[PDB]
């Protein structure tokens, strides 16, 4: 059978030789209970360099040995790319949501052969997940392999936005000193009232991370976390996120991609926020609407945006967040740090060992399988 | 009576007309008990720009009002500024760690009229302490006010470092994406090693912060905090300071400069931690050595530095911290953020009050009571 995997380009100037560290943490089970991932073997060391095109996710020598085809390419664009050459008679594509092969309806009508389709990685939304449903294609992706990478990027972007790091250290770097210039928008994160749209693994994560700064704790979501974990961590829930966004300093953004949560940010909701209200987004960029977020930064209504998505993927050279004021914008990269890389590369395996040995892929992992949303999927996606 | 006061210089396009937001939250109260400062009443707005020239402390109504003069400046350097002409005859100075002006032996035998020094902030280094005992002066500053400020600091350049976030920000900006430059040296902090060179105000805020990401910590200090704190915190204490480097992914530092912590981290102390171990230094510059740093960084066995202290402060335009590799440096800011401006600008008012209508300051704002001592 064939394996079509798509990868971002190697580094510029080739693939790394060495690393700046020896080794990684060993991270073995997360926060919920659920297990890291359990592939029967892997072919890489923890560490490396796995999405990018010669990283191949650790895959080569598992899917060559078994005599499939392994087809690994980072060319994605249009219908002379490498991507669509082979999606007609590919069984199993891969792709990772940092550097997505988008499968549309036009592309799944094309894959005549597809079966399977693994985000290395977490979320799905590169997929149209009704028309993955409608061809009976299963979505499967890698289930809290990286949450906690993110968790670890918002924060960092929360605190570099309200405390003006960015702008200091481009005084710093550029020979300047300019401590008045540094500080006219900097601020102390401590007593601040931060909220989260949404209160999954990422979510929850933030709100843990952001307990001993002594912020004041607000989420909304769809459905209450148990009442032990609001009383412990202090939270408000909103019911309404209108309600929450009214009341926040920060706002940070953690739910998938899908109709609910399509341009839940628009000018509307940007207006509901408090004059000099900061929004981190490691979500999906879409979540937002790209222009509101820009005009609200733009006239001072946001004091800042900071996140590591963006649309389309990757993101033109002239994308307007990458220059608006005050913008804390890294490419996408949160949920493949190589500690996270290791994560959803071991479970990447643990997937298509299942599949190729016909047993369950974990229920946590699906997004879709047999004609309907499935396991997580049913859990946190929707469709019209 | 005449109140000489030295801050920074305004903002390069002007004092700010307006500010990102409209009001800041009200901190009341330290981790320690302590609370944060009272004064009977402010003339400032809590957010404002305080500690530049045009911001004066907010406290040019309340002096005027009482009858005083009240002398703002930056030019404190040498014996033809305007800090130095006004010396003579000034009974109160005033000025913050950000930009401070020297009361050294010479200066305090000049300052006939000086009965009290005031740090709006913390660190009393450049006023020295013996002569301002011998001539009868009240030394004072606003313990506590931006402890919190500077933990925040040190906890977001910890992770920046770690993650790689400037320079894919830079990736960003420049009209790039280039994931596998961003990521061929971002790792998560989960599971690392994290110690504090000292465990007061600032290094415990650190601590704290640092524990739900799920990192091991580590300290080292001469002095140990209890074993609830400890065990709290899941602390390894390390009696030296060797042991505990060996051992971690990041070294924070939150001590004091003196003759055992001065270059601390030199050539010798480094090689001795891991490959690709990070320091983050909100406390003195000069308990790394500077070229040993930026060898470090240059040669891979540490994967990144920073810090807002820099040797010599202000630093030179051309001090080698602000280019090398994996820096992760701003100027000197921590504790002068708008926050920490509102606190150590109230404290400031809250001593003024207490000193001109004879109430005794609070004790926990005292370095030295000259007046006392000479009875
Ligand atoms: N590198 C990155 O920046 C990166 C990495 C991983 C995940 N992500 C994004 O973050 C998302 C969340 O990841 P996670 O690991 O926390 O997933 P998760 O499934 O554990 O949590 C998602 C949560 O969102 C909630 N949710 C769904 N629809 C909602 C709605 N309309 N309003 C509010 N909450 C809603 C779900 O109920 C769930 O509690 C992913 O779907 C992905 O899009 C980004
Ligand atoms: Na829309």
């Amino acid at each position: 059978a064939k394996i079509l995997c798509v990868l971002y380009p190697d580094p510029v100037n080739g693939y790394p030789k060495t690393y700046a560290r020896d080794e990684i943490p060993n991270i073995t089970v997360y926060d919920n209970g659920q297990t890291a991932p359990t592939p029967k073997a892997i072919d890489f060391k923890p560490g490396e360099l796995l999405g990018s095109v010669s990283g191949e996710l650790g895959l080569r020598k598992y899917l060559e040995g078994l005599g499939h085809e392994f087809i690994v390419t980072s060319d994605k664009e249009g219908p002379d790319s490498e991507f669509e050459k082979h999606l007609p008679d590919a069984e199993i594509i891969i792709s990772q949501p940092f550097w997505p092969a988008y499968l549309g309806p036009e592309r799944l009508a094309k894959a005549k052969k597809l079966k399977l389709a693994l985000t290395a990685g977490i979320g799905s939304d590169h997929v149209d997940l009704e028309s993955a449903i409608k061809h009976g294609v299963t979505v499967a992706e890698v289930t809290g392999s990286n949450s906690i990478s993110v968790s670890e990027h918002a924060v960092m972007m929360i605190l570099s936005l309200v405390r003006n790091y960015i702008p200091a250290h481009e005084w710093a770097e550029k020979g300047g000193w300019n401590i008045a210039d540094c500080v006219e928008r900097s601020y102390d994160v401590e007593g601040m009232h931060v909220g989260t749209v949404a209160a999954g693994r990422i979510g929850l994560a933030i709100l843990k991370r952001m307990k001993p700064f002594d912020v004041h704790l607000h989420y909304y979501a769809r459905h209450r976390l148990s009442k032990e974990e609001e009383e412990e961590l202090g939270l408000t829930f909103h019911e309404n996120v209108e309600d929450m966004v009214k009341v926040c300093d920060v706002v940070t953004i953690n739910a998938p991609l899908h109709p609910e949560t399509h341009h839940m940010f628009d000018e509307a909701m940007i207006k509901k926020m408090k004059r000099g209200a900061y929004i981190v987004n490691t979500a999906r960029a879409e979540i937002c609407d790209r222009d509101a977020i820009v005009r609200a930064v733009e006239s001072g209504h946001l004091a800042g945006y900071a996140g590591d998505v963006w649309n389309p993927q990757p993101a033109p050279a002239d994308h307007p967040w990458r220059t608006m004021p005050w913008n804390g914008m890294t490419p996408h990269m949160s949920g493949t740090s190589l500690s996270g890389q290791a994560r959803y590369t071991a479970g990447t395996r643990e997937i298509l060992e299942c599949w190729f040995e016909g047993r369950p892929i974990r229920e946590d992992y699906v997004i879709v399988d047999g004609g309907k949303l499935a396991g997580t999927g049913a859990l946190s996606y929707t469709v019209l």
